[PDB]
């Protein structure tokens, strides 16, 4: 329906992540928290750090409970270590509830906190299977659903501005909405189409066909989900398995061949700039991902524009961008490139993910992002990877 208290409760941008305000402890300590559908721990800075101006002070919370257990979370780009405990947590622009949740109090970190970023912790919204140290550490959303009458569903509208936001603008701008326990109809246009959650660990999905400007990439569909395909608000790019990335970039280069770009642009390293207002959107192709439908032998497609996969960056008055499609050795990641085009419904209760055209997606007068269906697609379970 309508969840006016939760609409426009996010801030941020794809390169720095999107965050929501939360409170921890008694009296409440306000912190900004990165919204991550790609992990399952609620973890906050709990010790001074040069890039933090606030942190969780456990000794000032009367409701703090020590779990007497450490947690070490190393990952590819960095790591954090901390001490497990529980406390009362609320979301000021959220459901009007307070819950007792697990909190990893971060005491040591490496390349986790970012200078200039305005967030102090991370909210892992995925399932217990991938929580650290193990699946016995109940994730925040699981606690929220168990302790209250909040429906087992949340939805995200991540809003890319379509232009770079400076240090002050990114603080004052609306980055989107996280609707906890519902679907807000003002955030999308057209119909919502649902794809099954394949398995409850990451938000895993199955891609059954890929097109670049309507041209079938024509790969064995297992390649698109090798070794998994996930929906991740904590990844900036659309990341594709090595072989898929190679085929996609060849096709995108062919479609945009009226303009030659350096190898560094396609590697996501180098920016490309055009005179103000002259970005040649029309030379770049649309990209469609077909996802398994809820009905046997049925699929639907989501289509994004170069306004989604060319990330605006500051150089001058030129309009500059980085190519935000990159290679993966851990499967497809539908990051903020995908998510900024759509309103995404994480329907945990019905084990499905919904997509609709976002009311805040960036487009031009000639093309728009799309969510369309149905299409007849056979042997879609064969597209899923095993082992
Ligand atoms: C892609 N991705 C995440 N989705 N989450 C993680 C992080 C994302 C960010 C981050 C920072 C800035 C911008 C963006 C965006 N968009 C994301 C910092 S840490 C957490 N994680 C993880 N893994 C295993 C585990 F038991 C617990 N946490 C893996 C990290 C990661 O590389």
């Amino acid at each position: 329906g309508s969840f006016v208290e939760m609409v426009d409760n996010l801030r941020g941008k794809s390169g720095q992540g999107y965050y929501v305000e939360m409170t921890v402890g008694s009296p409440p300590q306000t912190l900004n928290i990165l919204v991550d559908t790609g992990s399952s721990n609620f973890a906050v800075g709990a010790a001074p750090h040069p890039f933090l101006h606030r942190y969780y002070q456990r000794q000032l919370s009367s409701t703090y409970r020590d779990l007497r257990k450490g947690v070490y979370v190393p990952y590819t780009q960095g790591k954090w270590e901390g001490e497990l405990g529980t406390d009362l947590v609320s979301i000021p622009h959220g459901p009007n509830v307070t819950v007792r949740a697990n909190i990893a109090a971060i005491t040591e970190s490496d390349k986790f906190f970012i200078n200039g970023s305005n967030w102090e912790g991370i909210l892992g919204l995925a399932y217990a299977e991938i929580a650290r140290p193990d699946d016995s550490l109940e994730p925040f959303f699981d606690s929220l659903v168990k302790q209250t009458h909040v429906p087992n569903l949340f939805s995200l509208q991540l809003c890319g501005a379509g232009f770079p936001l400076n240090q002050s603008e990114v603080l004052a701008s609306v980055g989107g909405s996280m609707i906890i326990g519902g679907i807000d109809h003002s955030l999308y246009t057209g119909s919502l189409w649902y794809t099954p959650i394949r398995r409850e660990w990451y938000y895993e999905v199955i891609i059954v066909r890929v097109e670049i400007n309507g041209q079938d990439l024509k790969m064995d569909c297992k390649e698109y989900n090798y070794d998994k395909s996930i929906v991740d608000s904590g990844t900036t790019n659309l990341r594709l398995p090595k072989k898929v990335f190679e085929a996609a970039v060849k096709s995108i280069k062919a479609a945009s061949s009226t303009e030659k770009f350096p190898d560094g642009f396609w590697l996501g390293e180098q920016l490309v700039c055009w005179q103000a207002g002259t970005t040649p959107w029309n030379i770049f192709p649309v990209i469609s991902l077909y996802l398994m439908g809820e009905v046997t032998n049925q699929s639907f497609r989501i289509t994004i524009l170069p306004q989604q996969y060319l990330r605006p960056v500051e150089d001058s008055q030129d309009d500059c961008y980085k190519f935000a499609i990159s290679q993966s050795s851990t499967g497809t990641v539908m990051g903020a490139v995908i998510m900024e085009g759509f309103y995404v419904v994480f329907d945990r209760a019905r084990k499905r993910i919904g997509f609709a055209v976002s009311a805040c997606h960036v487009h031009d007068e000639f093309r728009t992002a799309a969510v369309e269906g149905p299409f007849v697609t056979l042997d879609m379970e064969d597209c899923g990877y095993n082992i």
